[PDB]
């Protein structure tokens, strides 16, 4: 019922890679970005496309791609080569369609993790499996940004996390029958595919280059809120006649960090609020599952309830998974913004919320 | 789509009043509780009762119906007179049928604000407005218990917030179009729509009485959370073989108190666990409404960024007018449960108080 698919988990299953022949026009611009960008014929081809309506992006999976097209030409528009020289208007003749389509999908419109992780992938080979190696990306911003690297790694702990919400029926059927062996292997489990997914997360290393993630790649996923080159927000041409204000990216947007969160209990102010803020940037199928979770009895309060060390224990293992998974994001914060930058704000909320989950570990 | 009649708000507009012939068993013992609790004659009904399959129960009215049947004949078959006879299993031919219901409908095994009071009402002549004079509740607990006072005065005041729920659309609509004029007035319409609650709720006085409320109705609607007598809960005969706990009544299972705490951006540890459990007793289409406010544009950060008195003044107007309504509440538990009792639930209400009073801009 929330589109969150077995083996994927919240990432757009079978993402589609073409656009209706009603699109080409869009089509043409998302797919050469590098060479646009570089020539700067960009601009001039966006500022000469025709207004086409979004009435022949009929099922899910076209709008998305859509989104995916307009999102990263939108981005593309904005920042331009990435020295000062921005757009404060976004033409008619996108920035409607764009708004269109993503007030029917209910989502802002800015390029969002929905967009290029989530549907921004497709299989080498559709007979071996979802590996790195057998994966690559529809859309990237400039040759070098490590485009392909950042979101294939990001895409791939969403799998790697997918397996841990596939047993989230399970622990509340535990309770329910007051199953204690079964609920306690059902901890265990989402404690051993966080774990799987922090072994997964290792792999930036090897696919995402630091100098070239800040300097290049970062740039385009940089939004219009509370930044000074867009200080009032962006203008819709034809949409709003006031300039928006829309986030960039962020881990937040990923609602698998949010969904463990709210399974065990995690529930301060500047960093609740931008939490709380961030479901606005996931699918509403996503949000509505977020928000079902919190209305299903408390797991902690249950194994609290019990005085069982093995539940205590095995809650405590998802627990220091999350802690882990935060500790080690803040190790490639540092790596892959503040050692370029020098050559932080993030950073203080990050350590706000690792010190929540750390709080609480019930030993 | 989230079942909120622009009328009467969240609660059932137009309430069934009758079963299919299937039921006829059910509803007799449920229309006559009065009677069968005095004559002590309804635990042997209810155990001699056949068990009924709910495939019968089609629509989602009939259905609802059926919960408000079956709730009112289990809190009955629980406390019985209310002098320490207590039931602590409920037999397999109300107890599976009652649960399978509340799975359907996605709701806890147990009397429910969406059941003894949203779903139990009716109007005498439907030509006349919704007012006390021209409504009557559907079912009863005992002779003189109050129960059509204190169910209809709580469903005349969510029909009288309801009004405030039908402007939400109109406040973010102006937030997107930058219309402070209309989002003034939209904030100033949900303060007088709140206060104008706050008036609907001093009909308690005139057709509740504090001891009837206190020693007869209270008691059918007291839960098995934490309950001394059912110190283990309430076994479901036939559905779970464990004694389950699920707690009675109480304000916070009303959406329209939980709705414009969301919608003014006012969220400690007792208090917030105990309001985000009480969810879970509204109807499920209500708790993702009220959810779906909390993922809307914040209306506190948007009138705090424009620096506008006017706004802030509309929007303390909005937050006095639920600091009123939780001290009249808290001056209502007084007379109707502290005064009878010396003849806990404060320190909660004193507390989401405060929380509202912090949340004053000026
Ligand atoms: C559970 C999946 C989370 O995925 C991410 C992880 C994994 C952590 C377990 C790490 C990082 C990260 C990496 C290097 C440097 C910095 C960041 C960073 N983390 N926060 N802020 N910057 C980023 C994300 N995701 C992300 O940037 N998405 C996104 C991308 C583009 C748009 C338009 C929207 C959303
Ligand atoms: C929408 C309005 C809120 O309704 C109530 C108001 C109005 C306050 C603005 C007051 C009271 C109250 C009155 C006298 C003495 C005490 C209480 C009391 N307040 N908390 N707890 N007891 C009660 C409720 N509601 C309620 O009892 N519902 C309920 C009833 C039965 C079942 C099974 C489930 C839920």
């Amino acid at each position: 019922e929330y589109h969150i698919d077995e083996e994927v988990g919240f990432a757009l299953p079978n993402p589609q890679e073409n656009l209706p022949d009603f699109y080409n026009d869009w089509m043409f611009i998302a797919k050469h970005l590098p060479d646009l960008i570089e020539s700067g014929q960009l601009r001039e081809r966006v500022e000469k496309l025709n207004m086409l309506s979004i009435d022949h992006l009929t099922d899910h999976k076209s709008q998305r791609l859509a989104r995916l097209v307009l999102g990263c030409i939108t981005m593309a528009y904005v920042w331009g080569k990435g020295h000062g020289d921005v757009r404060k208007v976004l033409p008619r003749n996108i920035a409607v369609p764009y708004c269109q389509l993503s007030k029917k999908l209910e989502l802002p419109p800015i390029l969002v993790y929905a967009d290029c992780v989530l549907a921004n992938w497709k299989k080498k080979d559709p007979n071996k499996p979802l590996t790195y190696e057998n994966m690559d990306v529809l859309f990237s911003f400039r040759d070098g940004d490590c485009s392909k690297g950042f979101f294939l790694v990001s895409l791939l702990v969403e799998i790697a996390a997918a397996s841990a919400i596939k047993v989230i029926p399970t622990v509340f059927k535990a309770m329910q029958m007051q199953e204690r062996d079964t609920l306690l292997k059902a901890l265990l489990e989402i404690a051993s595919c966080l774990e799987k997914a922090l072994q997964v997360f290792h792999q930036i290393h090897d696919h995402v280059n630091p100098k070239a993630f800040f300097s290049v790649l970062r740039i385009y996923l940089s939004g219009w809120k509370g930044n000074p080159q867009l200080s009032d927000g962006l203008v819709y041409e034809g949409f709003w006649e006031d300039p928006k204000e829309f986030a960039g990216g962020s881990a937040g947007q990923s609602s698998v960090f949010q969904c463990f969160d709210v399974l065990l209990g995690i529930q301060g102010g500047h960093a609740a609020q931008f939490l709380q803020d961030m479901r606005r940037y996931m699918p509403p199928a996503h949000r509505n599952f977020l928000c079902s979770l919190e209305s299903n009895p408390s797991v902690r309060e249950f194994v609290l309830s019990k005085g069982d060390a093995g539940l205590r224990e095995a809650y405590d293992a998802c627990v220091k998974a999350l802690v882990s998974l935060r500790s080690y994001h803040l190790q490639i914060v540092t790596k892959y913004i503040l050692i370029p930058a020098s050559q932080t704000d993030l950073m203080n909320f990050l350590k706000t919320v690792r010190s929540t989950t750390e709080k609480s570990l019930l030993k």
